[PDB]
């Protein structure tokens, strides 16, 4: 793990980037990349099945089974299995689509509202949360602007402003070395001088 960015967003709520492998990071609940049938067959989502076991698969399906497709922009929560982790918010990012950059981008925004809603009003007591750079590896969203709509999003919703939350901390996470620094570019421009 290596931390290159923090800064407060609030008194209370940090924003950091960290160059880490999402299966061994340490936090209540980490983002996963989902599709819309929760099937975890490549990317971070087989990685996190993988180190987790086949029970977070299982219970993905059951939710499917039950609320049916996750639409691009919304979550579904399991257990974690054996993850270092108290749960996973699995999150639809869209598929890249340059005849729609804005409703790919909107979709995008749209997840990570989810989320922030999701760690701050729905499950209070999350205190960190992981978030990966959504739809960049598979889905093809370009890095640049995958990781400024994610910092810029967080931003617009929290900045400046004193929340009532039990939640502390927000990673930004990869373990690949060109989306650790499209994080902290983007977290330099949007947010200024780590702290």
């Amino acid at each position: 793990s290596l931390q290159v960015f923090r800064k407060m967003l609030t008194p209370r709520i940090e924003l950091s980037v960290w160059k880490d492998d999402l299966t061994t990071h340490a936090v209540d609940a980490v983002v996963n990349a989902a599709n819309e049938d929760l099937l975890h067959g490549g990317g971070l989502a087989l990685a996190l099945v993988k180190a987790g076991g086949f029970e977070i698969q299982e219970e993905s399906k059951q939710f499917v089974a039950r609320y049916g497709k996750v639409s691009a922009g919304e979550i579904a929560v399991t257990g974690a299995g054996r993850l270092p982790c108290k749960q996973i918010i699995h999150a639809v990012g869209p598929r890249w689509m340059e005849w729609d950059k804005q409703g790919c981008t909107g979709k995008l925004q749209r997840a990570i509202v989810s989320i922030l809603n999701y760690v701050i009003y729905k499950n209070t007591h999350i205190k960190t949360v992981a978030i990966p750079a959504l739809s960049s590896g598979i889905f093809q969203f370009p890095l640049n602007l995958c990781t400024k709509t994610i910092v810029e999003t967080i931003r617009v919703s929290l900045q400046g402003k004193p929340m009532m939350s039990n939640l502390k901390e927000i990673h930004l996470v990869s373990n690949e070395d060109p989306t650790v620094a499209a994080f902290k570019a983007a977290s330099e421009f949007i947010l200024g001088k780590s702290e």
